[PDB]
């Protein structure tokens, strides 16, 4: 992989592996999400950020601040097949004091056609107290040089799915997957649960029949709280309609909300 | 990746990804196991076996037979770091009517030094009745041309760990991880549970303190039965020993049906 000629975006090619595909012999949405995450790490490294933390500026490190995902939105037109090469182009953009936004474009390396696109919102938080905060001007000035100045949006449409408000699922849920625990493979290098596990957990409440007859077109996921290594999660789903679902991830015991989202599916 | 000049083994390089590493910023034993599995698929494809099934010969397909793993043994000297390139060389050998053996050699692409090695035993089984069987001559002859004729063993040594008999863990277990269920990411393309999930499940009963202060050197895992998508598994562990040794057992919760057994060896960092 490498930064483009202007040093304002990063590109990387990936060959789709045998264990990364589902029953249709195409990459799963979790494989895609992991590749998006990998190309974002590589972009951060190629522009100067160290391996100690994900894209933490010099002032963020002295103030004990980290970037946390608040929202992830992914739209797939075509899932790459086992053996194919998928090229992903990623870039970051400043959203004033609200935080940061990272976008991705997926393409078939053989044809050059766009096969998917993603967008994510990243907010600042204290690594120790876990308290969210608005980005300070001196932190913003240290990273703005790595961002395109004019807006460059994967989802330009003024009235699009990536910015829609997500409601809270009402009990009783139509479908459910209870007792979900993360294992060591679900943890990242800092022992926290990987953001891609929540995607897999949200999809566990979708009935097998819907997965066997439909393809996932869109998934929008809001991140409210982190699931810890020793937490147990319940995944809840209700049909709101193509097929549409409302999702909710909550802690098994007290019902503490950790995630909410929606998925849209097409008939094959 | 590509077959070597003689067409009797296959090589492939991999860059270690960010999500593939643990707390030490080096690849996990499950990442290694997945890479071994991937290079074995690529070897099967590079020599003519179709994407419909894993290394199934023409006679195997008409008789509804598949290759199943009976044992997996992995010994790691150095875990590759995030960003490093690991080169893996794999080959398969005929073990007469017993079945076949697949071996692997892991190397640092920058230094050429061996950093790990693995071996696995594959047995023949009916896709539908699930009944194991000895390999017939008709099948053996169709795949013998893709194997080195003289023995080529990753684990040559007189009495090595890869062939040792594994005993059954006695109740009560010292450590346990109860209620383990596979999710869709744990399933392969044929909707069966991936063999690497059993490795992760066996390691779940190892206390976090042992993982934080030790490095896994060896893991030997016997496969007795498959865990189905709607099965719930219990992972049991007992210390059997500078180094630490454990006896492992994976069994179904609903009746205690054994699915896996194995051993792990760890060294102090
Ligand atoms: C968190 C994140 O992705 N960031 C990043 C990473 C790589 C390259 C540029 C940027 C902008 C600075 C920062 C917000
Ligand atoms: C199961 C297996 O890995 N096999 C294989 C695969 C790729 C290349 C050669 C071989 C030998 C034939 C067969 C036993």
């Amino acid at each position: 992989g490498s930064l483009t000629e202007d040093g304002l975006s990063y590109k990387e090619k990936f060959v789709v592996r045998s264990y990364e595909v589902g029953s249709n012999k195409t990459a799963t949405v979790e494989t895609i999400a992991n590749l998006l995450q990998e190309v974002g790490c590589n972009h951060a490294q190629s522009v100067g950020f160290s391996t100690d933390g994900f894209a933490t500026t010099t002032t963020m490190r002295k103030l004990h601040l980290i970037w946390v995902t608040a929202r992830m939105h992914i739209e797939i037109y075509k899932y790459p097949a086992w053996g194919d090469v998928v090229e992903i182009e990623t870039w970051c953009q400043s959203e004033g004091r609200i935080g940061t936004r990272r976008d991705w474009i997926l393409k078939d390396s053989v044809t050059g056609e766009v096969t998917g696109r993603a967008t994510s919102k990243w907010v600042m938080m204290n690594q120790d107290t876990r308290r969210l905060q608005k980005v300070s001007d001196d932190v913003r000035d240290e990273y703005l040089v790595f961002c395109p100045q004019e807006p460059r949006l994967a989802f330009p449409e003024e009235n699009n799915r990536s910015l829609k408000k997500i409601p809270k699922l009402e009990d009783p849920a139509q479908y459910s997957m209870i007792g979900l625990k993360p294992r060591r493979a679900d943890l990242d290098m800092n022992q926290h649960v990987n953001n891609v596990t929540y995607i897999g957990w949200v999809l566990e409440s979708i009935p097998q029949e819907i997965v066997d007859t439909h393809e996932l077109q869109v998934i929008t996921l809001d991140y409210r709280r982190e699931c810890q290594q020793d937490d147990v999660v319940d995944s809840l789903t209700t049909t709101t309609s193509d097929s549409q679902f409302l999702h909710l991830l909550r802690l098994s015991g007290d019902g503490q909300e950790i995630n909410r989202g929606t998925t849209l599916w097409r008939k094959k």
